[PDB]
């Protein structure tokens, strides 16, 4: 069956609704006070987190070494909460899965759960005329609102919903290694 | 926790999407060709199920003693498959649920479940400017969409979504008794 026990201790413990300029998207919190929102979403140097104006102290942009987008953006915010750190729940490696949950933390939809099947790595998509990678693919008609939206299978958060063409629905995949503690690089 | 995985067999097996002049709405089949839609979804001599064009045999619209809308609708339907018949999973009484789970069967939300926490028995309810009785209420902002939606707890179908005022959801009770094969008697 779906893993929705572990899709809802995500959801309850790791998730935000936050709101930029181009609306409200779930907001997944990874470790800290670092969290991942679609690229698109086009965060700027303040964001709303639970209707609350808060700092973007830092926002990365994914791309891959054929500097194509990955649609992830990972940023860190000023609160004062830490989240859970659910990095050892992140895949290590690209891969496909069976029985996904898309889970949704937004305004409109406070935690909604929707078993999208099987996901396959998908690779490469248009997403909305931008050229991007990695993606994971679901065969659900997947809806404007669930951008952000976390997928899961029991013991792993996989991707981030980005995209859907009105039959199938498109994932960002997160990977273990984007948020490693890691070096000294000037990224600006 | 939760209950997904009853919400879930009740789902796969019981519900379809059902359409009448005021739109779409979840569909519980109960038993046989005998289903449940609320009241004010209009249901006519006709109606959509899953898209397919569909003979109304018989729509009774419930109302208690006191002559006020139940705002529970059972339809028996001209169609081939018999409904799995889950009457002994209908409550015999009213009563208040701890932990319950909507689910809604729409075109644009094919299966979504959605934890609303604590249920009551409410009572009386001004539903959409119609007295309605048997109302059974849960801290949740639901939305237009998920009319129908159905309530469960584990073992248990306790009602179908019919109502909301954007922080708390209303949903009509159902009760084992709505459904016993039963006497003779001119009803239109
Ligand atoms: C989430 C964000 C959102 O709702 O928009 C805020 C601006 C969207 C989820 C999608 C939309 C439809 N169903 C879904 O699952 N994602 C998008 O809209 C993305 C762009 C995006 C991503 C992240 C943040 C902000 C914006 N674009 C698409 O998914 C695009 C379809 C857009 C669309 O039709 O939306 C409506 C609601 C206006 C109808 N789909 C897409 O590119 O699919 C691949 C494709 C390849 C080749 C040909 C056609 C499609
Ligand atoms: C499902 C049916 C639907 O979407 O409409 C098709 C015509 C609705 C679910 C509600 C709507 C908002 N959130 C929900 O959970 N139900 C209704 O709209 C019902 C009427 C109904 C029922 C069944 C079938 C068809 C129609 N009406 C209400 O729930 C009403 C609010 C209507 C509303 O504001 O909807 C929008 C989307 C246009 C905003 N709520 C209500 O009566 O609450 C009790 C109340 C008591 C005292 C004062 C105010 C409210």
């Amino acid at each position: 069956g779906p893993g929705f026990d572990f899709a809802q201790a995500i959801m309850k413990k790791n998730t935000v609704v936050a709101r930029t300029e181009k609306g409200e998207f779930t907001m997944l919190g990874v470790h800290d006070r670092v969290a991942v929102i679609p690229t698109h979403a086009s965060v700027g140097e303040t964001i709303y987190i639970n209707d609350v104006e808060t700092k973007v102290l830092d926002a990365c942009a994914l791309r891959d070494l054929t500097d194509t987008n990955l649609e992830i953006t990972i940023v860190k915010l000023d609160r004062n909460q830490k989240f859970r750190d659910i990095r050892h729940f992140l895949p290590r490696y690209e891969d496909d899965y069976n029985d996904a949950v898309l889970s949704v933390h937004t305004s409109k939809f406070p935690n909604m759960y929707i078993p999208v099947g099987q996901v396959t790595n998908y690779g490469f998509l248009n997403l909305g005329g931008t050229p991007t990678h990695r993606i994971l693919m679901y065969n659900f008609p997947t809806r404007a609102g669930q951008c952000g939206g976390v997928v899961t299978t029991t013991g792993k958060v996989i991707g981030i919903h980005v995209g859907g063409n009105g039959a199938q629905g498109f994932a960002a995949m997160l990977l273990h290694s984007y948020f490693t503690d890691t070096q000294k690089h000037h990224h600006h």
